[PDB]
DNA sequence: AGCACGCTGTGTATATAATAGCTATGGAACGTTCGGTTGTACATA
């Protein structure tokens, strides 16, 4: 995106991820990295230790914290202190977290400059309109009976795999595919994700996947 | 009938013309047959 929208020459851009760790040697350049590769404290590899020293030694002029709703976490906030910078910007669509650490952003990166409405940009053609829906798949009699006895932690897997949900997902997928739509099926539970994918013969992605 | 002797043809040398037929002898080509597990974050009960 940086290359496409502005005239940033590729020579001055270095991506510090788990794959490649080379750093730009030109006087002034750009580093696009991740919190996991910059907030680590205990164990850094030899290849990743020179890069971190390269980041720390120089006095940067600007830091862009994408998805800044995770910076006030227990350890991610450490990067805001270690990295030297005279300007800090936070970019996030959602500025909410379950705990009370959201307010910590004030003394980490500063105040909230601007906010934008969602419907205003939707009616102006800048973002798409969505008809949100919530389908009620009544649990079948057989599955439901077990839901009463089982404990909290297993009850989750029980009400995620009820057959009616399989039928509803299969019907919607077929209906929208006929409409020439590209569908995404989210699932935080990996076992259900694999079971659904192998049952419908569709690709799936989860945490164990190589980049 | 075998051996000695006389007679007769053949070869070798020389020149020469005529003629047709085969032989060498170089020169050129083509065809056949041998040398994955650990450890730490993060988000939620």
């Amino acid at each position: 995106q940086f290359l496409q929208w502005c005239t940033l020459q590729p020579e001055n851009c270095a991506v510090f991820t788990s794959d490649n760790k080379e750093m730009f040697q030109t006087e002034s350049g750009l580093v696009v990295s991740t919190y996991s590769m910059v907030a680590n404290t205990r164990n850094r590899s030899h290849d990743s230790q020179k890069v971190m020293d390269f980041l720390t030694g120089r006095e940067w002029g600007f830091i862009i914290l994408d998805e800044v709703h995770v910076v006030p976490a227990a350890m991610f906030r450490r990067v805001v202190s270690t990295i030297a910078a005279h300007a800090k910007l936070g970019l996030t669509a959602t500025l909410v977290r379950e705990d009370d650490k959201i307010g910590d952003l004030n003394f980490l990166i500063g105040p909230k400059l601007y906010e934008a409405n969602w419907m205003e940009l939707s009616q102006k053609g800048h973002i798409a309109n969505v008809q949100c829906a919530e389908v009620w798949c009544p649990m079948t009699a057989e599955f439901y009976q077990e839901y009463l006895r089982e404990t909290a932690r297993k009850r989750m897997l029980l009400y995620i795999m009820n057959p009616t949900k399989f039928q509803a997902c299969q019907f919607l997928i077929q209906y929208h595919e006929r409409r020439g739509d590209k569908i995404i099926v989210f699932s935080d539970n990996v076992y259900a994700l694999q079971e659904y994918a192998l049952k419908m013969g569709k690709p799936f992605i989860y945490g164990s996947t190589p980049q």
